């Protein structure tokens, strides 16, 4: 299992104790909110409802994405307003460009760093 963490971002992601151990990780250094927001974004996929479609999008929208959200995650005006383009026209992949910004956020920097932590290593 903590092997996987490491063989792949995706497999980190999918493990209960490597998000608990990651997100106190992201905490510690105020970007735990990327984390949250991909998440959020899996979750959001599985909806099939076009009501709660629009409610969930809505409210990850003012969570995260919209400038001043209580967790704006970092990502350039470009992505927001193709975000909130998307969520005009109300398509699945609302967020798809945004998620993967912030996963490369994580992926590129906080994941490796995370990896080489006392907080990896000390379960490895």
């Amino acid at each position: 299992d903590v092997l996987g963490w490491r063989e792949s971002f995706d497999l980190l992601l999918n493990s209960k104790n490597g998000v608990a151990a990651f997100h106190a990780f992201l905490k510690t250094e105020f970007s735990e909110e990327n984390l949250e927001f991909w998440l959020a974004c899996e979750e959001f996929k599985k909806i099939r409802s076009a009501t709660k479609l629009a409610s969930r999008a809505h409210h990850i929208f003012d969570e995260y994405i919209r400038s001043e959200a209580p967790k704006e995650v970092n990502i350039d005006h470009e992505t927001r307003e193709l975000t909130k383009t998307n969520l005009q026209a109300a398509t699945t992949s609302c967020f798809d460009v945004a998620q993967g910004k912030t996963r490369t956020l994580m992926e590129k920097d906080s994941y490796p760093r995370f990896l080489k932590s006392p907080a990896y290593r000390d379960l490895a």
